[PDB]
């Protein structure tokens, strides 16, 4: 059983943190490998018993968007280049080819007669064409959820199942900006033995190939024993292309990459272009060629050297291809049959590459290090550090966590049932998951795609939020309603989702009005959905008629509720004041509902003429100079008005807030006894150079530490009631609030750059926690790592993703802020933290984009803000890389990702309404997540399957005793199980058949998969 993740710290031969806290990083010219230096061999090292072994490995990086559209680059590029592969391939039996983008190649295949697929599988059988990674897409390692790369992952290897009978094991990242571990993490429990990587820091390649710690066993941070363990594999130099790949001078290089001679458009920017290879050059050729192959080969361990050969969007031409072919043949032929180079070299995929490799680990030519840790943030050269897209694009960041959890709850809504064909859940759920699987892509999320092919992805993102809401509503029609009553029409609306914060307040008014009234319909059925396995509480909020609403549950028991205004707010030119204005037509009911654990609950909204005994009303306050009056309709309590001060509130037992008199926390009180803890908002701009690198898309160029927003007298809006309070300021760029239920607050800022260009807005929180200079930000929302801020690095290099959270913390005190969407972040002093809302940037910064970020839109950025005594919890020693979150915090980004989803009935009156499902479903342990349910056959199938994906986090011990609770067996959820099975995380092959159909829990950080097979 299971291993220690806290307490015991791993021992590896490079630990990343480490490293840094040790290297120098001078950025030192090399020579002709200008990052690093003059490679020098032993010609003796090579002879007739022990050759170098050469795989010249052709490919064809090929972005699914970037400049243009996937659809454009299909028509224009992609679609030629798998054609004439399929061609070459088939005519040239030695030539080889490696394809990573699942998506393209499924575009491609599904346009082919069947003909030419069987030529492909033909292809493929023979290991000629060989598939890397077979995701969807090469994803984004900075902003993208693990579930999310887990499912692009499952989305191309499914495909390749299907259709290709394949199953790769070997990954293949070459352009990601940056690379983290979640991918070796999702990769070995996913069958792969072997992953490559390329876009780590110069000085972090300078500093591992001087000691040849290129190849190593890439471990989780908290992995004592080495059982995550993936070998991996970085390239050395600045780049993919062929100037960067051959060796370590690209003038040289350059000379084998044969499509620039001219006729392509392309050329050698180093000024020698390449030559036709002939009888009369070939000796001199392979002598230039080879010795930049030994110079590589020195940076290895072992006598297997790897030689990719492409660039974007290569092998397009036939003539491309046959010129790359033959000049390399004729090289290989003159080489191999020189006794004196004693070289062996070929055309080879990647796997025949690793299976090389180890072969020679096997006959013990070579140990391998060990290695933890992550590769951000990435520099290419000098202090061009890619922090700007951890921030870039924001409001489709944020879409793609709002789609990430309906996409999750679509498919579980869906799984409990099977569904006729007529129902078309099965398209709806693939294009979904396409669509998120696609957006995943190193220039999808990551925000650095032209404006247009941005659109682009929003209106797809847009279309599968419409597909997961059919989706959902028909399966809760169909759960919730007695079947003997239960009468489908397949395209018709019987429940509409209510989303309060996506797009949210001040983004969209797409918030449906519950409309009652006591001469009209007088009541209405909502429903809740928890895709959560343990039961929970949350307060949910509908927007209605009539201040005057009751609430109950399907026993019809009283429930609790508030009513409170609803409050927009306008950049009122006018007055020249940001300033909320309060609807006189409809209100906002809030309540706390209960749901069981991976199910649903109705209440019903009933109206009434006067104030109901159950439901309170919210005060309100607007503190502002030179008050004007806020007429609310028939909202029963008048809104009062004071000049700006300092304010105080507390709801239910939980922490009292302060706030200063510019709307802005100041203070958080945990405890009536305990000590008022200083926590401080602010808004700050960093702006751009004038002179030397623009920051842009990727590039995060600050001209010095950020500067603060200057607020005025802002218009401070408090709402005080009994379930749910708030505070909320209209500052310039951002309207900010701070909501309390309870517990940890919720800040929410609906943030508009406007037309302010070059400028990036920060939200900064300052403190007295004595942190130092150590912070911990989130891999993939999967893990934390411990980070330090390095005064020997710019302000851009201690910039870090934020992909679900942060922490700071010393001795006593620990802040976390957990988040709604992935953005870039930092603690640029001993008790800050920081992170960066939106950026507007007029410049190109010189990586391929040509244009800045200028299509700006506002975005409602949400957040949870937890502040903790730690002095009792059990953390990890000093020299541990890893901190872990407490229950509270893990909770709080729960409640920001995987919200309860919230239906309205869209008709008058639902017949055979039952009040809950899934009150029998056991209540896991709530460091236990399924973090994926999904039916994997259609309805015909015989033997009916359904895969669930465990996840374990593990949670910092702090002395609250644990509950009781319920085992979760996944494998018993549905009924007639046949049998259970573990699985790769992907579900595509068995790993253990389950005694008694019965599927265990998983260790802690540990992730499994089940599939149950039902008798149907
Ligand atoms: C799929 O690949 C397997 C290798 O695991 C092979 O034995 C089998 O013949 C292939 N199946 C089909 C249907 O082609
Ligand atoms: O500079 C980074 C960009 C990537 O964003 C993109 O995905 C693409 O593959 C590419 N080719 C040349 C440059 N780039
Ligand atoms: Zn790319």
């Amino acid at each position: 059983q299971c291993q220690d993740v806290v307490q015991d710290v791993p021992n590896v031969d490079v630990q990343m943190l480490e490293l840094y806290d040790r290297m120098s990083f001078k950025d030192i010219d090399g020579g002709v490998w200008k990052q690093g230096w003059n490679i020098k061999y032993d010609p003796l090292k090579y002879n007739a018993h022990h050759k170098l072994k050469v795989f010249v490995v052709p490919h064809s990086h090929n972005d699914p968007g970037w400049i243009q559209t996937f659809e454009e680059y299909y028509q224009h590029d992609t679609k030629h280049i798998l054609s004439n592969a399929l061609r070459h391939l088939h005519d040239n039996p030695e030539m080889k080819f490696i394809w990573a983008e699942i998506s393209y190649f499924a575009r491609f295949y599904h346009d082919l007669g069947e003909n030419k697929k069987l030529q492909m599988k033909s292809i493929v059988k023979n290991g000629q064409l060989e598939f890397v990674t077979g995701g969807w897409v090469m994803p984004d390692e900075a902003n993208s959820h693990w579930r999310n790369v887990l499912l692009q992952l499952t989305e191309g290897q499914t495909w390749l199942k299907q259709f290709m009978n394949v199953t790769p094991t070997a990954s293949w990242a070459i352009d990601p900006f940056g690379h983290s571990p979640t991918m070796p993490y999702i990769l070995q429990k996913s069958g792969f033995k072997n992953m490559l990587i390329q876009r780590t820091h110069y000085s972090v390649k300078k500093e591992l190939a001087q000691q040849r710690q290129l190849e190593f066993l890439w471990r989780q941070i908290w992995d004592n024993k080495g059982d995550t363990a993936l070998f991996t594999h970085m390239m050395p130099f600045y780049s993919y292309d062929i100037p960067h790949t051959c060796g370590p001078d690209p003038k040289v290089c350059c000379q084998f990459d044969f499509k620039r001679m001219g006729s392509f458009g392309l050329s050698c920017p180093w000024k020698v272009p390449p030559r036709t290879i002939s009888d009369q050059n070939v000796a001199a050729r392979s002598d230039l060629l080879v010795d930049q192959w030994k110079k590589k080969a020195e940076l290895y361990r072992t006598n297997v050297l790897l030689i990719p050969l492409g660039d974007d969007f290569r092998f397009k031409q036939n003539t491309e291809w046959d010129v790359q072919r033959v000049n390399y043949e004729r090289l290989f032929e003159h080489i191999n049959s020189q006794a004196h180079f004693n070289v062996q070299a070929q055309f080879g995929t990647l796997q025949e590459y690793f299976d090389a490799v180890h072969q020679a680990e096997r006959a013990g030519q070579a140990e391998f290090p060990t290695l933890s840790g992550d590769f951000f943030t990435y520099a290419d050269r000098s202090d061009n550090y890619w922090s700007g897209y951890y921030t870039s694009r924001p409001y489709h960041k944020r879409m793609d966590r709002v789609l990430m959890h309906y996409v999750r709850a679509a498919e579980m809504l869906s799984a409990w049932h099977s569904w006729d064909g007529m129902a078309r859940i099965e398209e709806r759920l693939e294009q979904a998951r396409r669509e998120l699987s696609l957006f995943q892509h190193h220039d999808g999320i990551t925000g650095t795609a032209k404006t247009h092919v941005v659109v682009d992805y929003e209106q797809r993102m847009q279309e599968a939020l419409k597909a997961c809401q059919m989706v959902m509503q028909q399966s809760v029609y169909r759960l919730l309603t007695k079947p003997s009553i239960y009468s489908p029409d397949f395209s018709f609306s019987y429940f509409t989702l209510d989303d309060s914060r996506w797009p949210g307040s001040g983004v969209e008014d797409s918030r449906t009005t519950i409309i009652l009234g006591e001469d009209i319909l007088p009541s209405k059925h909502v429903v809740m959905h928890n895709t959560l396995p343990h039961w929970r509480e949350q307060l949910v909020d509908f927007y209605v008629s009539s201040p005057f609403v009751s609430v109950t549950d399907l026993a019809n028991n009283p429930v609790e509720a508030q009513v409170s205004p609803v409050w927009s707010w306008h950049h009122d030119t006018l007055t020249k004041t940001i300033h909320p204005q309060g609807s006189t037509t409809k209100y906002r009911i809030i309540f706390k509902a209960r749901v069981p654990p991976m199910g649903l609950a109705t209440y019903v909204l009933t109206i009434s003429d006067s104030k109901p005994e159950h439901t309170s009303y919210a005060s309100n306050l607007l503190l502002r100079k030179n008050p004007t009056s806020l007429p609310l309709g028939q909202y029963p309590e008048d809104v009062k008005f004071g000049d700006p001060r300092e304010i105080s509130l507390r709801v239910g037992n939980g922490p009292t807030l302060a706030f200063s008199e510019q709307g802005l926390l100041k203070s958080i009180q945990l405890t009536q006894d305990s000590p008022h803890v200083p926590v401080h908002f602010k808004f700050l701009k960093y702006g751009v150079r004038s002179h030397g690198d623009r920051s842009g898309a990727y590039l995060f160029l600050p001209n010095g530490p950020a500067s603060p927003v200057e607020l005025g007298q802002p218009v401070v809006l408090v709402t005080k009631g009994k379930l749910e309070s708030s505070v909320s300021v209209g500052l310039p760029s951002v309207v900010h609030q701070t909501i309390m239920r309870g517990g940890a607050p919720e800040i929410r800022n609906l943030v508009d750059i406007g037309s302010l260009d070059n400028t990036e807005i920060v939200m900064r929180l300052e403190t007295h926690i004595d942190s130092g200079d150590i912070f911990y930000t989130d891999l993939n929302g999967l893990q934390f790592i411990k980070r330090r801020r390095l005064d020997k690095l710019p302000l851009q290099a201690n910039y870090y993703p934020i992909p679900s959270g942060m922490f700071i913390e010393d001795a006593n005190t620990r802040l976390t802020l957990l988040t709604g969407q992935p953005l870039g972040g930092s603690s640029l002093a001993s008790g800050e933290l920081e992170i960066m809302q939106d950026r507007r940037l007029a410049s190109d910064d010189e990586r391929g984009l040509g244009q800045g970020v200028l299509d700006n839109k506002p975005v409602l950025h949400i957040y949870r803000l937890v502040l903790e005594k730690v002095n009792n919890c059990v953390r990890p020693s000093k020299l541990h890389p890893a901190g872990y979150l407490t229950s509270a915090a893990h909770k709080a980004s729960q409640s920001l990702l995987d919200p309860l989803d919230k239906f309205i009935f869209a008709e008058n009156e639902w017949i055979g309404a039952q009040g809950q499902f899934g009150g029998d479903h056991p209540s896991a342990r709530e460091d236990l997540d399924v973090s994926v349910m999904r039916r994997l056959t259609k309805s015909s199938a015989k033997t009916q399957r359904v895969g669930y994906v465990l996840h374990r986090t593990n949670l910092m011990q702090c002395g609250t005793p644990e509950e009781h609770t319920q085992k979760l067996d996944v494998c018993h959820l549905l009924p007639n199980v046949a049998r259970c099975e573990r699985t790769t995380l992907t579900f595509l092959q068995n790993l253990e058949h389950l005694d008694g159909m019965v599927a265990p829990e998983v260790c802690p950080m540990e992730t499994a998969a089940y599939v149950s097979s039902h008798s149907s």
